[PDB]
């Protein structure tokens, strides 16, 4: 599965999330305009005032 991550100065990069992780969270920081975007095993949705994060089990689920 790939998903999309946020490089430098850029936020529609496909990667691959080996094996190991198959989820894709997608946190969003509305106050340090930070997101940690990327694949991993669990999720851990973050869905308060500020910070927006939202895991998924698709594809490019995090786009």
């Amino acid at each position: 599965m790939e998903c999309y991550r946020c490089g430098v100065s850029g936020c529609h990069l496909k990667i691959t999330c080996s094996a190991e992780e198959t989820f894709c969270y997608k946190w969003l920081n509305k106050i340090s305009n930070e997101r940690w975007l990327g694949c991993a095993k669990t999720c851990t949705e973050i869905d308060t005032w500020n910070v927006y994060n939202k895991c998924c089990t698709t594809n490019l689920c995090n786009t």
